[PDB]
């Protein structure tokens, strides 16, 4: 008992792995007990230290092939009724008195209570009664940035309008707005000079917040371009309307109070609609915790003789040693092995088929499968998070927070081009002031300033810095910010239309970066459902007789080969309906064995007996060398097969596989041709996986594969710096999908696949996803295309601003500055609209461009991994 070791193994796949090292372990002398997890590869040995030792245990693991390294409780609740001290210090007396607790306390202020103790020895269950019997009940324990944008928008639009309305009135032709209130301001300015400082107050407030934040970052992004560049706009407005009333001016001053709401305006919309198009819900957690069971059917005592009472209780106050009953149809609520019991398990949450496993004593179940053929009694093993569910969640949770917002380009744009503003203004500055200077002619020429009576240095510093600051202001780009989010949305509007449901911009923007694509081989890449291959007959009655007999007789079976087998028969006749008469029995896993009398109705439209080899051997039926070669073919190609013998003699035999999908081929080969890696991924058997990629051609194939190992070759491929493309239709795939960096999800998958996906392919139709990067890149070069039109109109404004093109008699006019920002975004607008025009390529396109470079794949090419190490054939 005491001096319990703790060890890491690694190599191990299959529960039945776990089942085998469990019994081989035990039944060696001097080791008492043996614990292991599948996903966490961590075991803890009970022994008798005198025996054996840990380097024994661990060369004992080690000869049972798989790898073995030796190496190194808390409960919160609330207790009602805590009023006093005086109970709160009862209680936390007659904790410590009890054994097996190490520390307890409870707080008056919220009535809380933390305890610590072993889990070995004492559980919340006894903490829970000793409370209650003391006398009182104990129990145990982005849309913010779209609002704030919103509001900035709308604030900056409701005080924008008006001035940019006044300023459109001003440029068509007036007199009145011109007028002097005082000899420096006008009717016009002063208004101006309200509605700008209004929506600088309001508008611009998220903005300083959200630069001084990058600024804080070390970068500089729009928001610091838009801040600076507004900021300086206003100050030298009120500056110079400030000198103009202190000087009693006969004019006002052009002012740029004009610039900062436009940019206000339609930077905080660019901002909004981008929030809006990365908002994106996900509730893959919600769906896993709802997939463990709510609670169980603990049993007192035993499964033997004495079998005193059964409790309900929630599955997170079950502590392990305790006896749970499982009824069919429900739940396993916790790891456990079977006593005493016999049924059949669901195990898609880890291995991901259908197929049903059976669980006899002595067997390993895992937390959330789903029960049937009966009732179980097990012995917890594992509870909590230590359960392969809770362990697949946390991978998950793992996954999400890895993922990294990806930086706009936008932003990436920003970077540069504040810089280059800056430079570009100081420039303009220090080149006006010299050319003042020096001359000054070409000042009194090309400015009316020099009718002002002040002096000719004030007279040429003004012209300098007004120019600058005319520059700065046309430099800006304003539809900056819409070029990303309008192509997003446009794309994801065409995908949408086009069958595929994009969440986030992000797939879109990375689609095309991906170069590794990982397929799962259930769902994905075959049918779930098992389908009859082939038929074959080993006195002579017609082969559509002896189909009907066999769905007569397998019409009660409830087996999936079974319901195939029957809507197989049912397909090949008439199947008006079923005889009538017909007697059945089965025994499991072994065969079963019917009568049928009612060949009448099969023909207007006498025994039955179906099994495997063993039956046959049993039954004291004899098999052909030809008949076993043919089954030994079938096994080869990893396709189930099973026997129909009438009146005790052999007669036919069929064959039941999944089918891969018509478009699958394709799929893979015009992912190949484009020069995307395929990779087949599957928790299945090695020999279907290979039989499955050798049908659609994918040269690396990996068998056995664990939800973790999923995600080790995710993180693998992704550290040889490739860009991964996941999909994946079930619960094990989830961790896969989050952890890829596009994860797409088959329609008729699971919900919390589909939730973990990015992408979900509503057509259920393989050939989408190529689609998925094509559109992809149509998207990506549009918003490249975008952002020309959302700096071109402004670039080609700086020269003219800064006199460059002046002595041609070209000169910036007030109409060039709202003219630019019209004409960018309305080219960004319609650039992004006409996105709406892509089509998505043809399947006859595809199959034509691959009509002769597809050729089918040898089976030896194809190389077959089983597990992360490889270690097994
Ligand atoms: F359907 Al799988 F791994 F084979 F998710
Ligand atoms: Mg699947």
């Amino acid at each position: 008992a005491p001096e319990k070791c703790f060890l890491q193994i690694t190599g191990m796949t299959c529960i039945s792995c776990v089942s085998n090292i469990e019994r081989n372990l035990k039944k060696k002398d001097g080791i008492v007990s043996v614990l292991v997890a599948l996903m966490s590869g961590k075991a803890e040995v009970k022994f008798y230290p005198d025996r054996i030792e840990p380097l024994e245990i661990a060369q004992l693991v080690e000869d049972l092939g798989f790898g073995a390294s030796v190496m190194e409780g808390n409960v919160e609740l609330i207790i009602t009724g805590m009023t006093c001290a005086s109970c709160v210090h009862n209680i936390e007396s007659r904790l410590m008195r009890t054994p097996g607790i190490l520390q307890a306390s409870v707080a008056l202020a919220t009535c809380k209570a933390q305890v610590k103790f072993d889990p070995e020895i004492v559980g919340p269950r006894d903490i829970i009664r000793i409370i209650e019997g003391i006398g009182f009940q104990a129990s145990l324990a982005h849309k913010e940035e779209i609002k704030q944008w919103r509001n900035s928008f709308l604030f900056s639009l409701l005080f924008g309008i008006p001035v940019i309305i006044l300023m459109i009135y001003m440029l068509a032709a007036t007199m009145v707005l011109d007028r002097n209130i005082v000899p420096g301001l006008s009717i016009i300015n002063l208004v101006f000079f309200i509605l700008c400082t209004f929506v600088q107050t309001l508008g611009g407030r998220y903005f300083y917040v959200q630069a001084y934040k990058s600024l804080k970052h070390k970068a500089t992004n729009m928001d610091v371009l838009i801040v600076l560049a507004t900021t300086i706009a206003y100050i030298y407005s009120v500056v110079i309307l400030t000198v103009a009333m202190v000087e009693k001016a006969d004019k006002s001053p052009e002012t740029f109070f004009d610039t900062p709401p436009m940019l206000f305006m339609f930077i905080a919309l660019g901002r909004w609609l981008e929030h809006i198009a990365k908002s994106k819900t996900s509730e893959a957690l919600a769906k896993l915790i709802s997939l463990q069971a709510t609670e169980a059917a603990v049993v007192t005592f035993g499964a033997n003789q004495i079998i005193l009472r059964e409790e309900q209780v929630a599955v997170e106050l079950v502590q392990r040693g305790d006896i749970v009953k499982v009824v069919p149809g429900g739940k396993f609520p916790v790891d456990g092995k079977v006593i005493e019991g016999t049924s059949m398990a669901d195990e898609s949450l880890i291995t991901g088929e259908p197929m049903p496993v059976r669980k006899k004593p002595g067997s390993m179940v895992i937390a959330g499968s789903i029960n049937a053929h009966g009732t179980v009694l097990v012995e917890a093993t594992h509870v909590g998070s230590e359960t392969t569910l809770a362990q697949i969640v946390k991978l998950v949770e793992e996954a999400q927070m890895s993922k990294a917002p990806i930086q706009q380009l936008a932003d990436k744009i920003s970077g540069y081009f504040v810089p280059f503003i800056i430079i570009i203004s100081v420039v303009t500055l220090v080149t006006w002031i010299i050319i003042g200077f020096v001359n000054f002619d070409i000042i009194i020429k090309y400015f009316p300033s020099y009718s002002k009576n002040i002096s000719k240095t004030e007279v040429i510093i003004r012209v300098a810095f007004q120019t600058s600051i005319t520059v700065l202001s046309i430099a800006c780009p304003c539809a900056l910010g819409l070029a990303t989010p309008t192509a997003v949305m446009v794309g994801t509007g065409v995908a949408a239309q086009n069958g595929i449901l994009i969440k986030g911009g992000e797939p879109l923007e990375m689609a095309h970066k991906i170069k590794a694509v990982m397929f799962d081989k259930t769902g994905t890449i075959t049918h779930g459902v098992p389908k009859v291959m082939r038929v074959l007959l080993l006195v002579k009655m017609p082969l559509k007789r002896m189909l009907a007999v066999v769905g007569t007789a397998e019409a009660s079976s409830e087996h999936p080969l079974g319901m195939a087998v029957t809507k197989y028969c049912k397909e090949e006749l008439g199947t008006e309906l079923l005889g009538y008469c017909t007697d059945f029995q089965a025994v499991p896993g072994c065969g079963i064995s019917c009568k049928v009398n009612n060949i009448e109705s099969v023909l207007v439209q006498h025994t039955v007996l179906i099994g495997n080899r063993e039956w046959m051997r049993r039954n004291g039926l004899h098999i052909s060398t030809d008949v076993d070669e043919a089954m030994s073919s079938h096994e080869m190609k990893g396709q189930t097969a099973v026997l129909v013998a009438i009146d005790g003699e052999l007669c036919g035999m069929i064959a039941i596989a999944d089918t891969v999908k018509q478009e699958a081929a394709l799929a893979v080969h015009t992912l190949k041709s484009m020069g995307i890696d395929v990779v087949l991924i599957t928790g299945d058997n090695r020999k279907t996986a290979k039989a499955i990629a050798t049908q659609v051609g994918i040269k690396k194939v990996f068998a056995e594969v664990l939800p973790s190992h999923k995600v080790a070759k995710v993180q693998a491929l992704q550290s040889d710096n490739k860009r991964v493309a996941m999909v994946g239709d079930g619960v094990n795939d989830s961790p896969a999908l989050a952890r890829a960096d596009v994860g797409i999800a088959i329609g008729t998958g699971t919900d919390v696949a589909i939730e973990a996906a990015d992408i979900v392919l509503i057509r259920n139709d393989l050939l989408d996803v190529v689609a998925s990067i094509h559109l992809s890149k149509r998207t990506v070069r549009r918003i490249r295309l975008n952002f020309v039109f959302a700096l071109i109109y402004n670039l080609l404004g700086i020269p003219i601003a800064a006199g460059v093109f002046m002595p041609a008699g070209l000169v910036l006019q007030p109409w060039m500055g709202s003219a630019a920002m019209a004409a960018s975004s309305v080219s960004v607008v319609l650039s992004s609209l006409q996105l709406k025009c892509y089509r998505k390529p043809d399947s006859d396109r595809y199959e034509a461009r691959a009509q002769g470079h597809m050729k089918p794949l040898t089976p030896s090419q194809i190389s077959v991994h089983i597990g992360m190490d490889d270690r097994w054939r």
